[PDB]
């Protein structure tokens, strides 16, 4: 289960570059030269890696300090072939940006915020990046009088649509993902789940230019089915990027490595994303945690990667056995893709075996034979077929 | 604090008139007359009342029974000058939605759902209602592979479509009301939250005639916070009716009268909904719990009311108080109302106060006041000022 | 992955035998008979079955109906070499324990529980059970000032200690066993989780009599480690049964089949239960989904014994590995099993490689290897090795 | 609702010395001389103050300098009339502890965390406290093969009784209490509840030396019942200390201050302190949110002791009503202080009226008027009477 650079594997430079520090404890390991992951990262099979601002160019760097950092990166991608489809503002970690970046209450922050986005898109589409994500981590409130929501989603909207129109006069190829959690570090956070942010880019001036990138753990953290809220994001056309990590359950972010915590989500979601052809990243934001030294970094980063095909493996097996796919029309899966009433609105009115001549206790009496389907894709999953 | 028709109080028939059944246990409460509950809620000071066509007319009702219940029903209504605001469809009862109704794998139970919900769409308009729910609490899957719901969705869209086309095509006015719940009765439900619910909307043909009808213990369940998700649906236009209750935390739907449960959730949406103007129904979906007799009911019921017009004193004694108006001003919620760019994306770009001059470490020094300001609000609640 | 009666899997009569009736809905499914379920049980491959008094001999039974009922019951397990493990009673569906059994405010109510629950013991021990279980399913509340817990766990004691002294006083060799709920369908339920039945069980008069019954749904209901909660039990002697099924978060209780839910967890718990030896039997308390018909029943019950059999095999191949137990001393679980200081406490005291001269940072430095050791674990189970 | 020295209102220097580090963000307040905060809260009302050793004595200090940080806060002490009733030590932030302490798969490390810990209740004694707390943050798991929770809880065990057998040798007057939380910073943490804690004290060798230091918000992470866990610690006689702060439901441990959070939990955590007359010291563990500044940290810190003084009157007036009194009798409260069968197993037995003669249905129709009896409540609260 060997993954290579077409698998399009991507990780975030703070992943494997997180120094385990935590609420409660200081770093466990020192820091890593972005260089150094990049070349790790290429080692095992990746395709490239992503990087907010802050993580490849110290924060207040000089413009001279700035150049080099980015020549020394460049160089390093150039030597091993890694891409870079992916980057992000760090609008979080500052104190600055303790009530928020977009949202703040004080307007010169907010000002701000947009100033050290536009920066930052500049540096992401000179590296390649398709895609442009936002986290909002500091948008929202610990108390209910501190934020009134509607103003600040007039100004989440007002940032977003400055940034779209910067995009278009600029005549950049780069689509945006809103990438939503429900809460931590901010007690709620604003556009808590996938659903929320995907209601909230219909309300943009240019929604064509905006999608989600959801992650497994955030919406594992509001207790929901993860592949239930990708299946939306597909419907709606929004999938833009992925992140994937693991999460057990509803708790403060735990980030494990992909297929830990909720396997048979893992399963299901990698069936989707197979299944409906998704032809972006599979990016892992995840942490080694903070007991590993790095060679446990790199075994968990490897395992990202392993269980995903591994998953991908099984799901594959699952569709094409026969006995399934008989299982799957046992369930009527075939007349869920049928349309309930292609005859029309008047047809149906008309129609008696719809209402006056509907036998309904023969059709509650047929069973719909789902944990047979279910155990057949637990047999799939675990090899015991 | 006695309520009084001018509040806009309503109840589910189903509310006071709940049995007790629980998944654990028996009935401990004798059946009402529907005609009797409309009569105790009027003495109590309620406005009006609502149903889902099973609640009025029992199921499998032939067509003379029918004109006999909906009869006697009218007749309380003028007795007692209570209105029918708003009416439902019940799609989850029956055996025969066991796998759902708009959703259901099978496409005969599908087409009968939709028949269902148009027989008492004529009804609901007969009496009055301008504002029709929807609650898909059978939409949804206990496992993986039984519900596609790309295809699923496919399905609900068609459904909700057929129903505009009708409504338009009658020339009714009313309006539809999306109801999310993220589980219970299924594993999971599909559009589990007011976001995946709003977002949904904007896919219809005619997205003007939905909108949702959250419900307190709904948003609880997934642990978000209600005001702020109030507060979305309120900001793009869609609060279209509002089901309230009490809920304590994660887990099982409680259905507790409205005020227990998160108090000082209640307390935020109180205020919200009257700074707002909301101007539709405050209709409880509660249960009064099967410990009770039927005086306990109508305490239960009574306090429902007691409680909102308690909490819209406080919230309004908040926000009238000079020493509150001064808390919002040192929090800057002013500022946050105030546009961060109305001159517009050069003058930002070229603005060197928003990034080349932009002393940070001052702006991050700035305490936000918020404690202060959310002590105000608990001494406002309790009144202890 | 055939199951024998050596397996010692056991069911419910009311698993099987569950109707579909849920918070919101009405039976999918007409009743079993018990002697059916015991035959289809038998066929199946389990070793035998239990139940609640009212599952047996319906609510209300005259003398001679009951004789009757077991009666047959007894020729069904004659026919079949069916045993009977463990009873129980029923001390929640009638409206009289609405407010509880051992703990209703009402002193009439209580005493009608214990000798309800009395009558069922001497019928256990005539079938045969080694284990009584008591489930107080409806010891709670929904509102503070209903229910003094000081007082209410006074009552609870007193129930047990009864009990214990009837069983003492006939020589029956039965044992307890206190099952744990955090919730559902009381607000909270006394005794929420394994520890707090543990630390009831040691003020009771006789504790040896007495241990706990936990289930997996349950503990996992307080997004709580089920195999952590069950070591613990095992550490203090006290798993005396053992109630297995899946669930999927904190939500309400789904009662899905074994091996579903999550995953990882039925792992590591089949691992702990086969290395510690666990000689008790494996009983399935779920409910097949209310969309099945019969044969989705016995699917379901069988997908319980297989889930648990995979799981074994898996869990006993990755102790065996000798790639895991040298992974196992790489993270030093050998130095875990070893005593602190054996050498006592003045040793420790004087022993300056303890502290005065003890490297704190290359203790620090040392990494635990844990994240090789998880994915030994992950390829087991999926049988990627 | 001035609090004074009398009230016992305590706080750790960790508290309103919080810098503002999350897993997000840099600190965003200075840090404070623990002789600042002895000033600023015994200013406020405080009784006294708590600390972990490293809050006190920075680690890696030398003797010398240790004397001297000691010295400067025993003068701090005596000027302000503080006293020192909790200690504890700090096992979680260092890295040598990312793996635990007590329960360290290093043997070494375990010895270590022993010395350390003993060095400080030298310390905590000549201080004049009372308790000294073990919080084991570190002690737990991510994984489920790095830690056999059996020989975990047999190392905790053994680190327990050493540390009773060295206060015992000394003839210390002080007694231990265990604080459990379920996860965070571990995936799970070791002894994750109340009832996890008492459990596990009945095990230790002299068990009267230990009992638990519950907090608010670390039950609530489990969505457990705050009070009814404090009921059953008081019921053992094990409640030596507590801690309180506000909990928005099951996430990461925000750490509020009191009041804020479950108000109604709060209120009926006080009515249940103030009626059992719990004597030792309130403590709050909170953290004043990093959105704040100084005079924001002490304005939090008020709003703690003012939020207990306005529950404690509130829940005073409550049980002092006598129409309160009335409705707790209509309640049955009265009867379930009353011994359910005090004339014995035989006597009920024999007694017709509890089983042959009960009449069930008229026990069953009597309405519990709980929810008359939880508006009372509420009025009272919300001084709405």
């Amino acid at each position: 289960y060997q993954p290579t650079p077409e698998d399009r594997f991507t990780f975030g430079l703070w992943t494997v570059g997180w120094q385990g520090r935590d609420p409660f404890g200081d770093a466990t390991r020192r820091a890593l030269d972005p260089v150094e992951s990049v070349r790790r990262l290429a080692e095992l099979g990746a395709h490239g890696v992503t990087f907010h601002d802050d993580d490849l160019i110290p924060f207040g760097s000089s413009d001279s300090e700035r150049e080099e950092h980015v020549k020394r990166f460049r160089q390093a991608l150039d030597d091993t072939g890694m891409k870079v489809p992916m980057a992000t503002t760090n609008l979080f970690t500052h104190p600055v940006f303790k009530d928020g970046g977009f949202t703040a209450n004080d307007r010169d922050v907010r000002r701000y915020a947009l100033r050290k986005t536009i920066r930052n898109i500049d540096l992401a589409v000179e590296l390649g990046a398709e895609t442009y994500v936002a986290w909002g981590g500091r948008e929202g409130a610990e108390s209910g009088g501190a934020k009134d929501v509607r103003d600040a989603l007039d100004r989440m909207k007002e940032a977003f649509d400055l940034l779209g129109e910067y995009v278009t006069s600029q005549g950049y190829d780069i689509r945006f993902a809103i990438e939503p959690k429900p809460n931590e570090p901010r007690g709620d956070i604003l556009l808590p789940t996938v659903g929320h942010a995907l209601a909230f880019i219909e309300r943009l001036e240019r929604p064509e230019l905006y999608g989600v990138n959801p992650e497994v753990g955030h919406e594992q953290m509001a207790g929901l089915n993860f592949p239930h809220g990708i299946a939306q994001a597909l419907w709606a056309g929004k999938l833009f990027h992925i992140d994937l990590n693991g999460q057990n359950g509803i708790k403060y972010d735990q980030d494990l490595r992909f297929g830990a915590g909720d396997l048979r989500a893992a399963f299901w979601l990698v069936d989707l994303l197979e299944s409906a052809g998704y032809s972006g990243p599979r990016h892992f934001d995840f942490k080694p945690p903070r007991t590993e030294d790095f060679d446990g970094v790199w075994a968990s980063a490897a395992g990202c990667m392993r269980n995903y095909l591994i998953l991908k493996e099984r799901a594959a097996a699952f569709r094409a056995d026969p006995e399934v796919q008989e299982a799957l029309r046992a369930s009527r899966l075939d007349e869920l893709a049928r349309p309930t009433a292609a005859d029309g609105l008047q047809a149906l009115l008309d129609d008696r075996s719809a209402f006056e001549e509907f036998d309904v206790d023969a059709a509650a009496a047929r069973g719909m034979a789902f944990e047979r389907l279910d155990q057949l894709a637990m047999d799939h999953l675990l090899g015991a077929r």
